[PDB]
């Protein structure tokens, strides 16, 4: 299809007049329109579920999960992939976003970036990917040329793919081994994809960071164990896990963690098992990071 | 309240296995709670128009609109920033984004600055900040000291001021002048804020921005005739926007654009009154931009 015949580019019925309309009104179109975003998401959790399940493997494999788009996507790439390391404890260079333009193109569009397909080769490249690496694509037209070319070099190397856009049957979709393609219907400003577009691709790379790390052993029951604490409410919540996960004293809890460095895992081990932190080390290593197995 | 007590914080009791479960059902607990974020910004509708109106008499008045946030928070008040050139045609200097830490926390989590009250004041400072700029402070604890800050001083300088928080009654909303309090409940991943809060504070900041660029007159009918392009979609859509709004041929609309050095507004103009490219930009002028008030 041509771009001005896809869905992501055609006019909402429901806000031709969006510009005559008192302010009250106009917020009221748009949050009408963010109503469709979560049953959009709904009808894709299997292709999801597929996607969460190669990215597991690919981090176990010791592989990277490895996120890839321009503009408002790359943008949404970069920002899920920031908050794996403080949220999970994974190394900044386990999960990676990459925006066409470079750094610069993360505070001040660079438009122009999107079109050359070989500049996602490069990136890709840059990175030194191997097959192990699993590359995901956005691109909410589905058809930007930074992405394709990125998908192809991924795909041709082996790597597992998944690509998330909005319209249906896109061309990074063709060319991914998942497709993720939540069709959110026209913008409330035509063409304005930053916005229901955009607000699906951060749930969908939400959905997969936080399914992955979770398969993986980083979280426990419901609680943040992996936590990464650098601030004040960062080592507080450390802190809280540790009472709510132990049913110890926070007092047993800040000295336990205060010996492991902040880290909750071994400090839970700790006060449940009565060992060392040396001993807890020891434990969580033996059963490959699960809490659960150790105890 | 203490961080503890914040509904933040709190554990979601629909998820409290949330290890224990298939990927399919973590998924679809997942989405359940992204159902829940567009009715918790309905429910606040009246408090974003206030900050629409006064974010679009700052623009009006000369000034600029100013997101200000730590982490995921400053990131998303980058992300809306960064597409206001493309899609109304601003400046990157008129929608500015700050983020605790600077740059580099764009690209690598620094969850330490935020922290410091002194610097959301600093960061101000920075900017130049005027009376007659407005001042947004995104932080869903609603009490992030480097955000505190920097309302305190813009509070002070005269400034109008919002606060889009999580949590009810938080110290950031008793700062600002607006408080934008979206109450999503307790996250999937307890604390794990990037989720729902993260999505609200997108809903609300696309809000913000959309809704005062339509009231300065930066659209027409749901058309983004100010868009900036600077790449091939954006040209085509510029193209198929004179043929939207004309009922012209895209040649008289090419023509038309490649004079206007691809100015959607004036090209419309040139085309429905049969005058200069010249002449257009002078009645836009005398019209302060409105497409509407000219024809």
């Amino acid at each position: 299809m041509k771009l001005g015949a896809l869905i992501s580019e055609s006019r909402n019925p429901d806000t031709m007049d969006l510009d005559t309309l008192s302010t009250l009104e106009m917020l009221t179109r748009i949050n009408d329109e963010d109503r469709k975003v979560p049953e959009a998401i709904r009808l894709v959790i299997p292709n999801i579920a597929q996607a969460v399940d190669l990215a597991a493997k690919a981090l176990r494999d010791g592989g990277r999960l490895i996120y890839l788009g321009a503009g408002t996507s790359g943008r949404l790439g970069v920002l899920d992939a920031s908050e794996c390391p403080p949220t999970f404890g994974v190394p900044h260079g386990r999960v990676i976003g990459l925006i066409a333009g470079g750094p610069g193109a993360l505070l001040k569009a660079v438009e122009g970036a999107e079109d050359d397909v070989s500049l996602g080769e490069r990136d890709l490249r840059d990175l030194q990917l191997t097959a192990t690496d699993m590359v995901v694509g956005l691109a909410a037209s589905g058809r930007t040329p930074y992405v394709i070319g990125a998908l192809r070099f991924a795909r041709q190397l082996g790597c597992p793919t998944a690509a998330i856009s909005c319209n249906p049957d896109s061309p990074i979709a063709q060319e991914a081994l998942v497709a993720i393609s939540p069709v959110v219907g026209p913008e409330a400003l035509t063409g304005s994809t930053r916005m229901k577009s955009g607000t699906a691709q951060k749930l969908v790379l939400n959905m997969l960071s936080t399914g992955a790390m979770v398969k993986l052993g980083k979280v426990y029951q419901n609680l943040m164990v992996d936590v990464k604490a650098t601030n004040v409410k960062l080592v507080d919540r450390a802190c809280r896990i540790v009472v709510e996960a132990t049913g110890a004293s926070r007092v047993e809890a800040e000295n336990a963690l205060s010996q492991t460095e902040f880290e909750v895992k071994p400090a839970i081990l700790m006060i449940l098992k009565g060992v060392s932190v040396e001993q807890a080390r020891l434990n969580l290593q033996q059963h490959n990071g699960y809490l659960r197995a150790a105890l």
